[PDB]
């Protein structure tokens, strides 16, 4: 079977660096053109009662601040096994428990500046699709609970270059209109600025469908780091979006920040970030849909790492607002 | 749907750039791999008229002079609308309208060293397939008169790099057995050899096919250049070709020449080049063609830009002589 | 039509260089992703005899050591024509003769780190996959014999930058459950160590299958290389397998060595390797398998090219030990 995502995003983007040649370079209308397509299938093997199953995802085609291009397993890509009795087995490349949660609801709409792969935290506060990963998802045992945990090897790992890891889990419970939502990860040997990292990532969140069309989700996410020297840091950070569903039409509003980073005990100031976020989306087609958003995202001011050198944030770039019309299409 | 142009050419080149070493590295057979897959599709939307559209093309996966691979994405790969009171639309990468007639069919036989990105002129005399692309497309008017339009990001800007842009225009009439094509292409923003630059480039042309098995096109390209120094520049430029088709054979004699370049209003001496090619064709199935093809490329012998370094132009590798066979099949 | 190889190898290294921190690098847990996508078709041209034939096969997704993504056309890709008078003609990528044999039986299951690229002579023992090269497939004339033939352009010559080339040819011979094996590769203008070089490689070679559930092959490779200084180096090598098929299980045993290179008549010590493995493949299905591996990697222990360099080998990163697991799937 051939799938895609077919996703085009027509943004234009104010910057508000300091720099008005670098606002230049930066800003202006560019086409974010997420489009990937993909492979996957199941095989029931006759002497193997857990089904086969695999994917081979290309990677976006052409997206804003890119160059042309993708190769194919880029994105999720996979062997497993599946059972009606455990789930489903994944080995490969694949989304950490945390970080599923933390794009799906919480990065939507462009939040992600901010809460994906935005804060201030040393070491690598978790992956986000790793390869190198073996990964369970639990069914949704009574139809309400449902567990993903997942290890894996690090960046540096994956080259034979280092022995970083990290492990995580996830679960969900439905009640009622809500779902609760629950997320650890844990990473280890993280090599940066001249020292070795741990990360410890916690989150909390809920979930809301109304059959009034009111939809929302809040999330709480709490980071900590220990470095090699002895240094502590702490982080946390939230994300918030409240939806109304009316017709064809959907009305969003998102919010996400990160707060203010502590450094063994003492604040560091200027290192929050915020986004605040706008969009209305048509269900143009059962497969389809059309949007309109507008953001604003408000980053820290700088900070600097255990090397006495900046620390890169998604602030480095600088302050910006980002208009974009854009549309998906399923298949 | 999948499609594909399985395109091989086996190219054999002598070199005569004064260096035999160079010679011999650059020179020698090689296989000229052109073959491409792509992924398209269309899609009525239940909620809007115009139909939705998309493309994702992958590149030639192994041409000459290049390593093996190729990504999707690389060609032409857009979404879009059309409808037929209006037209098409098409968002992502294109070929801008100014290039598609330099490439067909001014570029063919093996005449696009010289006609294509040859040329000395500075900034850039146009893009040919450009991402962060919006271009329309009108209907043939009554059948006779169509319109090809576009704006889009440049190179840079396509980077978050810098803030270049370029719009084109080009219009085709059928009037008997001739089709009369005329184009402009305006860069902006362009940054190169120390400077700003704008480029304007225009293109008239006459395509014909008569009943008797002759067919030919000719094509004039005005190319003017103007860097934020004050400096100007002007370049001009022909492609004409014959084809002689009778039953399942063509034979095709193509030239093109780009003259002196004009600086200042003092002509750049030497700073022109030529090629003249001979091609048999082979209708060898409704969907394929077999080919041999002979080709002398004369290229100029340098110029400086406006960084006082020299600039770069199709000819610096040296002149060269090239005798192919080739096969494109269509599916 | 699309095909696929769907290949999942979890992997555990244990390194022995003699430096900890690069064995902690270089080993540990790994996943090799070694899925590929691919396409190929025929076509009978109406106006020419011999079927038209042409494959375009996409790289590992996402191997051990390297990162996710692979291009079309990494792997063999050809366009071709096949009769049956005369056999086949690709153009394109494909593997060399002596390659295909190197490459199976003799580097089944993972000899390759000793067999296929490792070794120790200057130069270019053989090409392995390769583009810009025409390759002949004779029919198996008599039932019991054919041919493989090919000659290409070299590494360097293909990019434009040197004039390297090669020729190769095999012969295999049926022989009651036997099939003799034999091949020659020779490369010629090949660049490095401030020398040129030539290199001769000649390889015989024996298969069989046995009703019992006995099968085996038995490779014996000879590589000769020449300088342009006059140095002469000689090395040797050797691949066996010994396989018992009963039932659904595939029970295996092999071995390879590369032998201590002679450079002008004068035996290097320490300049061999060998690798021994085990074992167990599962016929999961029969279009899969699934299989548990453990191997010993002794390499050499170094060695100075001509131009008083270290020699790069597969030996460079230093002993190591594997065990794994794997699923591979064929569609
Ligand atoms: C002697 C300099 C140029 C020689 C070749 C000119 C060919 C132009 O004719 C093409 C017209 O159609
Ligand atoms: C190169 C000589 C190898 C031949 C020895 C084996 C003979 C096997 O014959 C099979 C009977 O049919
Ligand atoms: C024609 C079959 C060749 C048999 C392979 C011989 C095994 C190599 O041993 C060489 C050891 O040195
Ligand atoms: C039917 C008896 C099979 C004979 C065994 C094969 C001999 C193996 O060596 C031959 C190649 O050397
Ligand atoms: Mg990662
Ligand atoms: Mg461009
Ligand atoms: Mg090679
Ligand atoms: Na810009
Ligand atoms: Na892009
Ligand atoms: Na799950
Ligand atoms: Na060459
Ligand atoms: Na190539
Ligand atoms: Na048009
Ligand atoms: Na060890
Ligand atoms: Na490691
Ligand atoms: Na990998
Ligand atoms: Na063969
Ligand atoms: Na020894
Ligand atoms: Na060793």
């Amino acid at each position: 079977e051939v799938y895609g995502i077919i996703a085009m995003q027509a943004a234009y983007r104010d910057y508000d660096s300091g720099d008005a040649k670098q606002d230049d370079n930066l800003g202006g209308m560019q086409l974010n053109n997420e489009s990937r397509i993909g492979f996957r299938g199941k095989k029931q093997f006759a002497n193997f009662e857990p089904t086969f199953i695999w994917q081979i995802e290309g990677g976006y085609v052409d997206p804003s601040f890119g160059g042309e291009g993708a190769g194919l397993g880029e994105r999720d890509t996979f062997v497993g096994f599946e059972s009606a009795s455990w789930g489903q087995v994944r080995l490969g490349r694949v989304l950490t428990p945390m970080y599923e949660l933390v794009d799906w609801p919480a990065s939507n709409p462009g939040l992600g500046d901010v809460y994906d792969w935005g804060g201030a935290i040393g070491g690598a506060k978790y992956q986000d699709r790793q390869s190198n990963t073996i990964r369970w998802d639990s069914p949704m045992y009574a139809d309400k609970f449902s567990i993903d945990a997942a290890v894996g090897a690090g960046d540096k790992a994956g080259l034979g270059a280092g022995d970083d890891y990290w492990g995580g889990i996830a679960a969900h419970y439905k009640l009622g209109p809500l779902q609760l939502d629950a997320a650890y990860e844990g990473n280890r040997n993280i090599e940066a600025e001249g020292q070795t990292w741990e990360n410890n990532t916690y989150l909390v969140g809920v979930q809301g469908w109304f059959e009034n069309g009111i939809s929302f989700f809040a999330q709480y996410k709490y980071m900590e780091a220990d470095a090699s020297n002895g240094v502590n840091e702490k982080q946390d950070a939230m994300s918030a979006g409240l939806m109304y569903t009316t017709g064809d039409w959907q009305y969003k509003l998102g919010y996400a920040a990160n707060f203010d980073l502590e450094r063994d005990g003492k604040t560091l100031s200027n290192t929050s970030d915020d986004v605040v976020s706008a969009q209305i989306m048509y269900f143009v087609d059962p497969s389809a849909v059309l949007y309109a958003r507008a953001r604003m995202n408000d980053f820290n001011e700088g900070l600097d790492g255990l090397d006495d050198a900046a620390r890169w944030t998604s602030g480095t770039n600088g302050d910006y607002n980002e208009y974009s019309v854009g549309v998906e299409y399923y298949f």
